[PDB]
């Protein structure tokens, strides 16, 4: 079924919460190990959304959470404004339904109207699932970094990988508006 | 000649913030547009000391502070606790006499002594001289993120290089003693 997606509000937290939670204790997509509580999460929320990227959840049937995704900075430095970093984390059950693939579509399509013009993936344990994903929407691979993590006892690679948004490098961002207006001070 | 380097200490902070506001100004090796306030230089050494990374200087004949160093995490998640970055400026009267070498000489030793495992080099701009340097010292190319960086009204591209550490990714890491003690809770 085509995947029923919508901006994320403080109302998702639970289950933002809850999905993260299973993330952080059984996979290797996040490379942090104590799960984050939901005042955390919350903060997290508010910053992201406060930057003015975009932060969705999938729904089922029913209308409940089943997953996320969101855009962020790489890095927060001023240089690095047109740059985006997505991060997509789906429960357990809603895995290998093309939800994942919408989400990512959803934050290509968002983050291209909003003036981005790059968006890299930082694939946690190089996970083949997740490279195919992005690799179905057109990023490419452009490094992996060896040996980085080390979570359930074992040495874990980082996948980087790269798309171009928009116009990408071809012209030059338009000056004064957003996100030309991000990190600046 | 052989450099004169020694660890860092708050009365190196203000020649410390102005070697960093001319790269600020004049360069693409950071990423940063607004030079940092020498009260901001001294939270982030507090912070990168405190975590027992390496922080450390080279001085001219005199004594003066003419480049510093340090190695912090790439990014401060529990499975990264074994990865380092390395962050090297140089005054401009500093550059063409092997002190780069040298201070990156003292952060991989440093961080090997440590018990880190593996080092990334960020390069802004994918600038050659910052490539060669590290290349020099063992680092291999990782890719390049292309367009990555807007600054002086320009598309920048950011190298990622790596070098392992010690022991590498050959054995695993001693648990409960440092950096194994980093991002924990
Ligand atoms: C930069 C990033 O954010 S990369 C994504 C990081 N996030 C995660 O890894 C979180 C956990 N996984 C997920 O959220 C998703 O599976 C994604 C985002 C990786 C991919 O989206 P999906 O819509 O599942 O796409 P797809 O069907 O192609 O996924 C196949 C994966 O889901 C698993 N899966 C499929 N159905 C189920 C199910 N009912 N229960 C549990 N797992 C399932 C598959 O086994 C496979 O994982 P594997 O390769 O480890 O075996």
């Amino acid at each position: 079924m085509t995947a029923t997606l919508r901006d994320a509000v403080a109302a998702d937290l639970r289950s933002i919460t809850e999905i993260y939670r299973e993330s952080v204790l059984n996979g290797v997509a996040t490379y942090e190990e104590t799960p984050p509580s939901e005042a955390e999460m919350a903060l997290r929320f508010s910053t992201i959304t406060g930057n003015g990227y975009p932060y969705v959840v999938a729904l089922d049937e029913r209308g409940a959470v089943i997953g996320y995704a969101y855009a962020s900075a790489f890095r927060n430095r001023t240089a690095y404004r047109f740059l985006v970093e997505d991060s997509i984390y789906l429960s357990p059950e809603a895995r290998g339904k093309g939800i994942g693939k919408a989400l990512l579509s959803e934050l290509v399509g968002r983050c291209t109207a909003l003036g981005f013009r790059q968006m890299i993936a930082v694939i946690g344990g190089a996970h083949p699932s997740s490279i195919a994903l992005h690799r179905a929407l057109g990023f490419e691979l452009q490094g992996l970094m060896k040996a980085t993590g080390f979570k359930h006892g074992r040495w874990l690679d980082t996948a980087f990988m790269q798309r171009p948004l928009g116009e990408g490098t071809a012209t030059k961002p338009t000056e004064g508006v957003y996100p030309d207006t991000l990190y600046r001070s």
